[PDB]
Formats: structure tokens, C-alpha cells, sequence
């Protein structure tokens, strides 16, 4: 099967990629792995498979850190989100974030059902297993506990059918047939959540999947819209109707290839200590226990010799920036495009711990509307940051033509030199606000409320007559025969590989 | 002669560190030479030596690009910036600014006169030369002129005669005779300017050094208190008192190692085009030309085969950001310092065009004040902003003792978590601006007032009771024996020089 529809192919793809480093020896789940894989993040380092976890019985279980984190060549960089989709490993941002938006004009390929698969290789009923035996890891020294699920997917179902949700939420072990985890608005998992509890009338039915195909675990982390059913647009997205099995203990279905399969319910009416949690902002506050949700586990499957997946997340760079970052931001692009807003391409750049998204706008376009800095900045945050799909996001920075939003420098420059401080800003103090940043949750204001800007790195002419500076750099300050000449002759006169 | 205080031993000094290129086959002064400079500039390559420029006449002019530019290596970095200063080549940073700040507790080393130096070795009367016949270099293709002056030292001497100072300024060649150049408040040339405009009765002595002694370039590039003699405060810097010899034409005195001398006047009544230049922000508007101050040459001498230095300025990295941005970030320090707020080292980063200055903050310091971040903000604003050390800084950023303010990322990354947008921070728009800031200049407010702000990163806390988080980075978030044991099976696992 192909690397992007099934996780055990995944993972083949990575080490015909030299991109995997499998480790034989005794690890530690009490931070060794997480140690290991965090250093792996920090300097763009192959990805670490453990397969010899101590404390690993009955199969259960080998981790792969570091599964959608970025490879230190520019010419791949983001070769391991290429794997996720069946792109080309020297694939560019502006390529897999098409890709990513490609299934929301296509009609779903809702999944098929098939009566087993890998994930049902083996099983442990509710009197065989205890998950304070597994080897979960302890992922950060401070952490309030062992969170075995970073990059599993949450499969929930609205009480009436007719939505099915995946998405990644963290979760962490309670006891031995508990976890806790955050759920919390505007997020599906807790849309849904709200919908069982004014029901009233049971738990939820619950299923968290690790070790998924690549392709649901990038839709997994991606805002989609409201009522859509990941798996179709998987489908639609990936050409291919995803292979799914039934769940033995309840009636929703899991990815036929599935490594781990927990099963069970998420409570409407209980909650447990979460956390603290070394967050995607690169912070933990240690003690900082708040309640979270509680999930109760039935059932385990799981394939022989199954692998965990796990994102050792904080600073720069792992999945909670690659994922998180980029794939609100195409969503975003697609918001405004759809809001009739002249953005033609939009990333959050890493150097803003993904705080920010740039947007680049079609400046022809924005001439037309005979439009200003003020109107412009008001009506793209109202659109944005009324949106779920901008709940991530605090600073929006538009930029013109020029500049390429995929390039950090360059988005840097433009917000430093183009956006006059206050007078070309649109502060936003009534939009919901993401309490995991510390300035937010641990910070001088509401945990939940304001805290946004839309920032106009856009030049007054931009909005008239058309750019009216060139850069000072080697690129617009010198004409085509000489920059050439230069090249020519640069090793000649004794100056200084793509792919490297 | 010692390379700090000797151009032409500096040169040599550069040679010796594998830090030059000669190129001794011809180069057009038309955009070529600033071409190759550019290219230099943007990829930290070795400073390009043109020793056969087109239009080069009796020993006028060879020309060195970027001298004061970053080297590729991480360890050298700064290595241009420590030959200035007689440091070694791996200096720091924070050693560079403290020894550029040493003379400011120390008394002055006045200068000692010589009755001749290297700079009388040739001279051309009025009679003589023609500044459009030199080699001046075009430096971008829509510059308004050939800027003759991007690294030469203006001197000019107050009328009372208490205060000689030392400035860099840019200035073109307007005629045969005569440069333009900026002379704007509230830089000193300017101060001294409006002495003698307002005693009314001739114009002002001048002379524009090239080739200066290293240690006094990186002085007149650094924004030393109203009053205080450049010439001075290098001797007590460097621990010599500076030789310099008489002008033949006025009584100013210039090093006596000078490449080459104009003598002059700068005119207190009239004025000519000048601009527009590709500036340190990156940008050049073509076609935005204004009135700029008028020089008057009587008078030109020269050392035997005399070399011009010139700085191709623009998008990073040039000298108008490792000396611009650093020296006045080290004056910022200082200056808060001296008013009380316990600020341990700034930086201004290259990432925000050196427009911002991130300030560390000593927070058990900090927390003795028994402050809040909205009275904080307030003090250091009014202090810096209201300073010249402050003019070129539009955004100042306050953080704690974690943040190395010489790394940009660490900077950005604080800024981006740590500030909350609004509400963390104070606007100022009742201060003086830099007007070639776009936004300033071109921008939709005051080209000379406000979009001044303090963004507070730091956290509440760190008022208080002190530091409540860890990062979640593989330094604070793993035991040193598990960080050591990580570090030591590295490459043994299968995982990837300080000099390289
Ligand atoms: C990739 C990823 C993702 C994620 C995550 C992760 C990862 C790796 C971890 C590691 C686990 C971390 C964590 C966190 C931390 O940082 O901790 C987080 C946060 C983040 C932001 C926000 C809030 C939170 C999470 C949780 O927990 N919760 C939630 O809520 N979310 C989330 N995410 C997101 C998500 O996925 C999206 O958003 C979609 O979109 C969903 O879906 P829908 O369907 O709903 O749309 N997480
Ligand atoms: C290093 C350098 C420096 C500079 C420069 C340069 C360089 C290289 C060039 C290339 C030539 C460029 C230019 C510009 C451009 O960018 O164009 C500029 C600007 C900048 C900012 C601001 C405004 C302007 C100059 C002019 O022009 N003007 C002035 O004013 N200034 C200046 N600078 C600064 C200075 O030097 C300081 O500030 C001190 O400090 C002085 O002294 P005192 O004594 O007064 O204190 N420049
Ligand atoms: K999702
Ligand atoms: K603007
Ligand atoms: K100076
Ligand atoms: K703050
Ligand atoms: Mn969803
Ligand atoms: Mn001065």
C-alpha cells in the first residue's frame, strides 16, 4: 500500500528516503525518546525509530518521533510532509498547502468499509490491559503526565450521524483505563462534545486511532470546515476512498491500517487533572494543572509490532509548526479568497512560533477597490478572526506582490520597514483569543478574549497607483547583463549545491 | 602601524585573516563595483579590493567594499567589526559594544598634532581636479547621483571651537566642486550646521576624511553624547592619542593616515539635489529626490595609490546594520543604565532591518522596583525615545534574563509569545521619527513624528515572584545526565565544526 494511505508504508518511506534512524538499543519512554526526538526537531535531524522501548510487552509498542518535522536540506525540507500526500520530497510549501485545499471543491470519496485489517492483528479486552504499563512516554521533565496520544487522531460522530469528525487533540494517561486531554472551543472534537452533552443521554463513543494514514493525520491537524467528515475529503484530496473496520465495542470505524486502536468514550459529564503540557509556543508552566476531559478506554488493537507515533513538541521546529502553523494558514488563504479578499497566499511563518500569518495580496486587485489601509485591515480581521480557521492566529500581516510569505527574512523585513507601528495596525480585543499563548493564558489580559492585530505591511501606493520603490538588494538594483556578469565571473575573481 | 588605527594596515589585516579579494582586472564604477559589493554583502563573502577601477587618474581612487561586514563563519562572525578595534577575530558581540562604550567613563585622550602624514603624500588645488572625472561609484541604478561619500568621516568644529565631531553622512557629487549630502536633525553635523547658521557670518569649515583609522570610523558611526569630540573618545578607546595633521586650506586637523581629504566648506545658505540613495532599510523610491546640504571642495589631498572604501548599503547585511544598529543599541544601553532601569545588554536585530532594540532586563533587579509593565514601558520609552540615541529605534523590546538579545531568533520568539498585542504594549507618537524609515517617510502619517512603540515581552511574573515557566526546548526540559547522554550517543545512534 502507499506511503500517504497507510502509516507501517510510511515509515518503509522515510528509511528509503535516508531519513530514519532506527535505534536498537534500550530506550527510555521517561524522557529519553522525547530527549532524543526534541534534539532531532531542533537541528532538522533524520527521524528516530525506537524500536526497543523499555517496557514494551506484547507488542505494544515501538515510537516514531519527529513524523512531520522538517529535513535540513532547502531542496527537501518539507520531504516528510510530501510523504504524507504522495508528493514529490522537493515539493514546496505553496505545492503541499494546494494540495492540502485541493479536496474543498470536490465532491467527498466517502470511505469504504472492509471487514478487517492490520489494526485488528491483535486485541486486549478491559481485563488485559492497564495503560500505566504501557511504555507512554514522558515527554517533557515537567509534564503533568505520560501523554501517549501527540499524534493520534480523535474519531468522534455528532449524535446524529451525520458528521464525523478527526482531528488531534493531546491526551494524557489517568489511569490504568483513563486519559485526560484538552477539548475545548472552538475545536470539533469539543463542537461535538457539546452536541452528546445537550443530548444528555450518554457518553460519547470514542475512538483514538495512532499511526494512521499520513493523509488523515494532515487533515486530522487541519481547521476544514464545520459538518465536513475528514474521511471524504481525505478521500476527494488523495483520489482514493479510505479503507476502513468497525470498532469491536462500538460503531464507529478506524482506519483498516491503523497501528493502535484505543476504544471507548469521552465523558459529558466527568473531567480530570490535564496537564501542564510542553505546549506548541514553546513554554510549560510547571504545576499548572487545570481539568480536562476524560476519556474512558475499553479496547485496544493494534498491528504486530505497532508503532507509535510522537511529536516531541515545543521550540522550533516540530509538527505543532509544520501542521498546525501552515495548514491554518491555508485554510485562511482559502477564507479570504471566498470572502472576496485579493490574498493570493498565506503561511505562518516558523520565526513567529506561528503566532502570525502573512498574507499576499494580488495589489492589482486591492487598486480596483479604491480601498484603504484602515477599511482593508478591518475587513480581512473581522473575517479571519471571526473564523475558527483563525483561532491559531493573533497577528496578521499583509504584505504586497513582492514578497514571498513562504520566506520568514522576507516577511520580516516587510512587517519591520512597511507597517508603522499602531497607526497601521487594527487591534482586535473582542475575537476569541488561544490561551495556550503565555502572553494569553498566563498573561496581563483575558485568557480567552482579544489579544489580535491585522498589521498592513502594505505601502500606501499599493492601494493607488502601484509600488513606487525597488529594493536595494543585488536582485532590483542592478540591470539583468550585469547581475549576470557578476554571477559569471564570481568563482573567477575568487568569491564563494542546490540539493546540499 | 597598527590596523585599528591605519586604513591601509587594515586592509592588510583583512588579507592576512583570508578575509579580501583583489581584483586587479577592470571594474566599472558604474554599478559593477557596488554589484559585486552587494552580492558580497548578502552572502557574508570575503570584502572585495578593486585595484584597477575604470576612470581610476593619478592615484584616484581604488576602492573597498564592505568593510565592515559579517563574515560567513559563525565563529569570526564579527571578525571586520574586531579588526576596527584591535580585538581578536572571534570577539563577541557584547565585547565589540562594551569596548565601544569603555571610553565613556574615561577621560579623553586629546589627539596630537603631526606635521605630516601619509595624507599629504599627493594634493590637487581648485585648479586641479573635477569630481565628476573621479571613479565615483553609481552604488544602485536609480540613486540620483555617485555617491562619492558611504565611509568617510565628516569633520566639523562648533564656532566657539569647544566640540570637533566625527560623522558619517552620505553625500554625492553634485559638480566639479561641490557634494550634497544629508545633514538632518538631530545628528551632530546638523547640531554644528545650525551654529554656525545662526551666527550668520560664513559657512562652515569642513573636511571629509576616506580611509580613516579603523577605530574612528567605527566612533563616527556611533551616536557618542552631544559634545563630546570623536578624536577624544577613540584615544580613550584605544588607549593612543590619534595623530592627525593640519588641512592646508582651514584649520581642521584630519588623521594623519587619511586615504584621501577633501577640504572645504559646508554652506549655511545654500542647498541642492540630493537623492534618492538605496538606504539602510532596503529601498530606494526612484525619482524622490529633495534638497540636501551643499559642500564646497577647494582642496584634495591623497595617499600614493589611495583606496576609497564604500559601502554598498541596502537589504542585509552592510554596515548601515552592524554599525548603525549595534553602536546605537549599545548607547541605548547606556543610556538606560545611566537613568536607573536595570537593563543589562541591548541589540538591535538584524531581522527587523535594525529598527527594533530588544533590551534584557535584570528582573531581580526589576522586581525590586515593585513596577508593572504599563509604568515600565512608559520610563524606558520616554528615556530612549526622547534621546538621539533613540532616533533611528522605532520599536523597543523588553525581555528577561533567558533572552540572548544578540540572537535574533531567541528576540523574535520572546516578542511573539511574551507580548501581547495592545495591550503589552505603549504606543509614542509625540517623538522624533526617522524619516527614511518607508513607513515614515512614505507612509500614511508624520514622515518626522511618532510610530514609536515598547512592546513588553516580559512576563508577568517576572514582576513579581520571578520566572514561572521552562521552555519546552531540549536545554530546560531534560536532566543534564539524560541532555549529556544524549549528547555523547549521538553520532553512535546515527545522527548528525565550531570553526568551519
Ligand atoms: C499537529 C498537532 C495539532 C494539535 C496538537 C498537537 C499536534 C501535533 C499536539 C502535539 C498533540 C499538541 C496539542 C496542542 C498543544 O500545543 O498542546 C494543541 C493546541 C494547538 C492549537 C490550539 C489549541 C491547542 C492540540 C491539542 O491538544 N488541542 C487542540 O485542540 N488542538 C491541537 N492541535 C491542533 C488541531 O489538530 C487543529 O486545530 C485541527 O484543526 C483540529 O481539528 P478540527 O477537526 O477541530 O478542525 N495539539
Ligand atoms: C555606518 C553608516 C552610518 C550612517 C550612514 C551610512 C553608514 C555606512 C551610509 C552608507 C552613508 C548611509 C547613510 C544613511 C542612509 O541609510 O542613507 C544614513 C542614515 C541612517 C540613519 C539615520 C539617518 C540617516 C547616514 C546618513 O546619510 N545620514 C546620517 O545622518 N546618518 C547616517 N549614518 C548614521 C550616523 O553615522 C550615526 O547616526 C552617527 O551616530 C552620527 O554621528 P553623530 O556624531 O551625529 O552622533 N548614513
Ligand atoms: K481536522
Ligand atoms: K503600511
Ligand atoms: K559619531
Ligand atoms: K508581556
Ligand atoms: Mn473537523
Ligand atoms: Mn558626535
Amino acid at each position: 500500500q502507499p506511503a500517504h494511505l497507510c502509516f507501517r508504508s510510511f515509515v518503509e518511506a522515510l528509511k528509503v528516503d535516508n531519513d530514519l534512524v532506527e535505534i536498537n538499543t534500550p530506550i527510555d519512554p521517561n524522557l529519553e525518546a522525547a530527549a532524543i526526538t526534541r534534539r532531532v526537531c531542533e537541528t532538522n535531524d533524520k527521524a528516530p525509530l525506537f524500536n526497543n522501548l523499555i517496557g514494551m510487552k506484547n507488542g505494544l509498542f515501538r515510537i516514531l518521533g519527529a513524523p512531520g518535522s522538517l529535513r535540513k536540506s532547502s531542496a527537501d525540507r518539507y520531504g516528510r510532509l510530501a510523504r504524507h500526500l504522495a508528493l514529490p520530497p522537493t515539493a514546496s510549501m505553496r505545492e503541499i498547502l494546494d494540495k492540502m485545499l485541493s479536496a474543498s471543491d470536490m465532491p467527498p470519496i466517502p470511505p469504504t468499509i472492509v471487514p478487517t485489517g492490520p489494526c485488528k492483528e491483535n486485541s486486549l479486552d478491559d481485563s488485559e490491559f492497564d495503560l500505566t504499563e504501557l511504555p507512554v512516554p514522558l515527554i517533557h521533565k515537567s509534564d503533568g503526565g505520560k501523554y501517549i496520544q501527540t499524534y493520534g487522531m480523535h474519531i468522534v460522530q455528532s449524535p446524529d450521524g451525520t458528521w464525523t469528525n478527526w482531528s488531534i487533540a493531546r491526551a494524557m494517561v489517568h489511569d490504568k483505563n483513563h486519559l485526560t486531554g484538552l477539548v475545548i472551543p472552538p475545536q470539533h472534537i469539543w463542537q461535538i462534545h457539546q452536541m452528546w452533552k445537550k443530548e444528555g443521554r450518554s457518553d460519547v463513543p470514542w475512538a483514538l486511532a495512532f499511526g494512521v494514514p499520513p493523509a488523515a493525520i494532515m487533515a486530522s491537524s487541519m481547521p476544514i470546515p464545520d459538518g465536513v467528515t475528514e474521511a471524504g475529503y481525505v478521500g476527494a484530496m488523495t483520489g482514493s476512498s479510505l479503507e476502513l473496520v468497525k470498532c469491536d465495542t462500538n460503531d464507529l470505524y478506524v482506519p483498516a491500517t491503523s497501528e493502535i486502536v484505543l476504544e471507548g468514550t469521552l465523558s459529558i459529564s466527568e473531567t480530570g487533572p490535564e496537564g501542564p503540557f510542553g505546549e506548541m509556543h514553546g513554554y510549560i508552566f510547571p504545576g499548572d494543572t487545570h481539568l480536562g476531559a476524560k476519556y474512558k478506554v475499553n479496547r485496544i488493537t493494534y498491528r504486530n509490532n505497532a508503532i507509535m507515533p510522537m511529536s516531541s513538541c515545543g521550540r522550533l521546529t516540530d509538527e505543532t509548526h509544520t501542521m498546525i502553523g501552515s495548514l491554518a494558514a491555508a485554510e485562511i488563504r482559502k477564507l479570504c479568497q471566498q470572502n472576496d479578499l485579493p490574498i493570493t497566499d498565506a503561511f505562518a511563518p516558523f520565526e513567529s512560533q506561528v503566532t502570525w500569518v502573512a498574507l499576499r495580496v494580488d495589489t492589482e486587485k486591492l487598486r480596483a477597490m479604491k480601498t484603504t489601509s484602515e477599511g482593508f485591515r478591518k475587513r480581512v480581521g473581522d473575517v479571519v478572526f471571526n473564523h475558527k480557521a483563525g483561532y491559531t492566529i493573533h497577528r496578521l500581516v499583509l504584505v504586497g506582490d513582492d514578497i514571498d510569505v513562504y520566506e520568514g527574512k522576507d516577511v520580516l523585513w516587510a512587517f519591520s520597514t512597511r507597517c508603522r507601528p499602531g497607526m497601521d495596525e487594527t487591534l482586535f480585543e473582542d475575537v476569541r483569543g488561544l490561551p495556550l499563548i503565555p502572553y494569553m493564558g498566563h498573561g496581563n489580559g483575558p485568557a480567552h478574549r482579544g489579544g489580535k492585530v491585522v498589521s498592513d505591511a502594505l505601502m500606501p501606493t499599493e492601494y493607488t497607483t502601484g509600488r513606487n520603490w525597488e529594493a536595494a538588494d543585488f536582485n532590483q538594483s542592478y540591470p539583468e547583463d550585469l547581475k549576470q556578469k557578476v554571477l559569471d565571473n564570481w568563482t573567477k575573481m575568487g568569491f564563494s549545491h542546490h540539493h546540499h
